[PDB]
């Protein structure tokens, strides 16, 4: 396989289905990413993560740098030998943990040093360092390191941070350029920013696109602008950026979320949503969400949901994980979180195959009216 | 296979190896019993557990009815239904936890009223309705319900407790004996009370003969007496013990002391300490057990144990499990818990073979030297 290679093999309106080739493997697009923060997909073997049919996890820099450190990872053969899973891993540039877990945060041109929220040592970001740390971990997929904007920002403000992001994305550019294994195994994503605003969205993928990138990233949405919001901005966005390169929408999330965001030609998806509300015990189904929680499923003896294929729905009643979560149980969370992948996984594959037959307008259609029922 | 069988196939002095044949499967013993508190091996799925070799399980009565309710696990198919477990299971009696864990305990001789450590809800067990509970659990091995000697222990005391709990084993005894479905399809252990004194242990080996039971477990040790003592109190207690069926020793334990009451003549086993321990940061290896959590872990890349079979072995290393428990995250407890339990019935399989094979006094002696180095 080669470095990289995205194919679209079929279209509609704008939603794309396609492949990535990397050497570590192939990636099924659209895609969902499980997102692995410490090294460890919540609750799952990397086989369990693999067999739900994820083609590729994400990794936190900003929580791998802190713990168990990224030079030590590196040390020990690299993020992929280290926790067991041989196919792609895409990094976050551990900029936005920055921003939203780390405290002391002093931020100027050249990068932010901050304290570490685990016990306050000092420690410091750059889009150089980002990269560094990237390639320390053995990253498949690379996130350029930026600048973020809160919701809602100042039109001046928001400029302000897209300059300086794209300033940071020819310097992550360089940065992984500059070092021989990285740049001929792995790939660069570059992040466009501009808030809500289209004129800085343009200027945003005029400037990613100048320098060239292998997929390019619609940042700074899902961070309180609602759905409809971030549809709109969605709308301008998308078509601004490269179409014959991937493009991530990042911290989404909701199937819904996900399902509009690919209408609009989004090819990548991750969020904890999954993972971290199933330990809570949020279990998705065809039907809607359910908290497992609830005393109504206290002698259900149905699986979480009735057509899911996965492990759990064929073995355990929701009786069960009802029980398990509630007593706090680690299977439990175990259980709820192998669905929930399991269940992602299989709306992506259902996204797939509608668009592959041109009939993905139906499958929304079909796939809104009985979630939301 | 019948309700209940044991062959005992070969003989090393008072160690034996055979098996128990029951409904739901056979029981290779020396058993190791790994232990479900509430309706789960913790971190482990049923199938994991039985990959690592075990052949039954362990389920805590007391907590069972607490959460989430016996009626109610009973409505809903049975435990083994409930859990996901399709093979034989013991149930303890509720009683040593009523004691150890519940409050407001108000004790006589019809049984025992306690307030739930969960939420203060009021519950009572007597032998009749702790043999009642196992059947709604479905258990295939009834534990007869007895009453606690603590230690240490006066004379008067301990014939005191062992003489209401040989009331009680009748009372247990009768109690499924008069319920058709138990009685054709499970089996009944009675328990060995008498604390430290060779009389009192002589009284009550008589009475539980007399009545008659399938199996006869040793209790009241492993309470605080230190090895030496319980060693001393195995060495004339189990002789007292029908021959011809299995000898339980209960609340044990660590790999030494399995090896030692072995030697003494107990054929089964059951301890929270490889799951429980093993959440805790401890792993068992054939050099003795280590804290995962110590630093000198942090870059080691060998498995926990360098001639364990089991799967954690095979793919992991310390420093990612020393990681994973020092995070907090649940795949430590995952990998730790399935490490220990393997481990567990490696010892168990090697303590089988070499009775078989005449050569256990040889395999006890091997085993200490290097465990104990
Ligand atoms: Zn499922
Ligand atoms: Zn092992």
């Amino acid at each position: 396989r080669p470095r990289f290679s995205f194919s679209i093999a079929a279209r509609e309106g704008k939603a794309r289905t396609g492949t990535i080739e990397m050497k570590r493997g192939v990636i099924r697009t659209p895609a969902f990413m499980p997102v692995g923060t410490a090294a460890t997909v919540k609750a799952l073997k990397p086989e369990t993560v693999r067999a739900t049919g994820a083609d590729i996890i994400l990794g936190n820099t900003y929580h791998l740098m802190l713990r168990p450190g990224a030079e030590r990872i590196a040390k020990l053969g690299g993020l992929h030998s280290f926790m067991g899973w041989d196919r792609p891993i895409l990094t976050d540039s551990g900029g936005y943990q920055v921003m939203s877990l780390s405290s002391l945060t002093k931020q100027s041109e050249e990068g932010v040093t901050f304290k570490s929220h685990l016990d306050g040592s000092r420690h410091m970001l750059s889009p150089e360092r980002s990269i560094e740390i990237q390639h320390l971990l053995g990253s498949d997929i690379v996130m350029a390191f930026d600048e973020c904007t809160p919701y809602p920002a100042t039109p001046s403000r928001a400029a302000s941070s897209m300059e300086r992001s794209m300033r940071w994305a020819k310097r992550s550019r360089d940065a992984f350029d500059s070092r021989k294994e990285q740049a001929e195994n792995a790939a660069l994503f570059g992040i466009q920013q501009g808030s809500v605003f289209e004129n800085l969205r343009q200027q945003s993928a005029d400037a990613l696109a100048e320098i060239g990138f292998d997929g390019y990233a619609v940042g700074g949405l899902a961070v309180g602008e609602g759905q409809d919001e971030m549809f709109r901005v969605l709308d301008f966005s998308v078509p601004m950026l490269p179409d014959d390169k991937p493009h991530y929408l990042m911290g989404t999330g909701k199937p819904d979320d996900i399902v509009g965001a690919v209408e609009r030609g989004i090819d990548m998806f991750d969020c904890v949503l999954p993972t971290r509300s199933g330990r809570n015990g949020q279990a998705f189904t065809w039907d809607g969400p359910i908290n497992i929680r609830n005393a109504r499923f206290s002698e259900d003896l149905k699986p979480l949901d009735s057509e899911c294929h996965c492990a759990v729905c064929q073995k355990w009643s929701r009786a069960y994980i009802h029980h398990l979560i509630r007593a706090g149980e680690i299977l439990g969370a175990m259980l709820m979180t192998e669905h929930n992948i399991a269940f992602y996984q299989q709306l992506m594959q259902k996204i797939r195959d509608s668009i592959s037959e041109g009939r993905f307008s139906q499958f929304a259609q079909d796939f809104r009216a009985r979630y939301f029922a």
